[PDB]
């Protein structure tokens, strides 16, 4: 997975964005998934959904019209614990409850040992009260942190770990944002989709080799790109989320269909934060 986001809770100008987020979901192509649409008790949550039997309703990335947003990446490991709790519930539980992001991540931190490795971003979006974004991962430090305004990247190590693909992707992301600055949002979205589909591998990467051990050796030549193309495994979903200064949200999700590299469906939804 890879996620880039620029957050600016106090935009200094009227056309500035409070949030620009661009994310790839990398997963085995066999894992059933539902394309993004609104769900929940008052149709207030927008996300794709995991449909693996026994884990239905989990997700990796979502936003609610009440101003909650969360995102998860897996931590790369040489081996997994199959009796562990599924990580898909971590985003879902934040989006469906009424807990602030830092309080929620503190609760998660007390339970992090029950999951395989993960990284979690949780955000409270409020036009009136100011946006807050927090971070916790169960393979790093035990206390969640409140992030300062800036542009962040997160892949399958920790927040801002300098994997070459993360640094390269962050530079492309910054360039695309700067380039589509004054322009209509369709141009920004198109530029970010192009970043997320960059297949240029960034090698050698001894950090990936060290963390992934034997598991990653046969994947390394393709895993070290922003857009991952391995046998039966890789970038299946590109998601862009924009929140402008006034709280208007644009959510764009491009999904691989029929397990086919030439078949894609992209959905864009708009709403205003309540």
């Amino acid at each position: 997975c890879i996620i880039f986001f620029k957050f600016d809770p106090r935009p200094v100008s009227k056309n500035a964005y409070r949030l620009i987020l661009a994310a790839n979901r990398d997963e085995f192509y066999s894992r059933p998934s539902k394309l993004a649409d609104f769900w929940g008790n008052n149709n207030e949550i927008l996300s794709g959904l995991d449909m693996e039997e026994g884990k239905e309703g989990g997700t990796w990335l979502g936003i609610s019209t009440r101003g909650k947003l969360a995102a998860l990446t897996n931590y790369l490991q040489p081996q997994l614990d199959w009796q562990a709790r599924g990580r898909g519930e971590l985003v879902t539980h934040f989006l469906t409850t009424d807990v602030d992001s830092l309080s929620y991540l503190k609760k998660v931190s007390m339970e992090g040992h029950l999951y395989n490795g993960f990284n979690l971003i949780a955000a409270d979006l409020s036009t009136a009260k100011g946006d807050v974004i927090c971070y916790y991962g169960n393979r790093g430090e035990p206390d969640p942190i409140v992030l300062t305004p800036g542009t962040y990247g997160l892949s399958n190590a920790l927040l801002e770990t300098p994997w070459r693909k993360l640094c390269f992707g962050k530079q492309l992301f910054l360039e695309a944002v700067e380039r589509s600055q004054a322009l209509p949002k369709d141009v920004l979205i198109a530029s970010l989709l192009d970043v997320l589909n960059n297949e240029e591998a960034q090698l050698p990467d001894p950090a990936i080799e060290d963390q992934g051990g034997e598991y990653v050796q046969p994947m390394l030549s393709k895993y070290a790109a922003v857009c991952v193309r391995c046998p039966g495994y890789g970038t299946r979903t590109n998601t862009i989320i924009l929140v402008d200064a006034d709280g208007h949200v644009t959510f764009t999700e491009r999904s691989m269909m029929d397990k086919d590299l030439s078949h894609w469906e992209t959905r864009t939804y708009e709403f205003t934060l309540q």
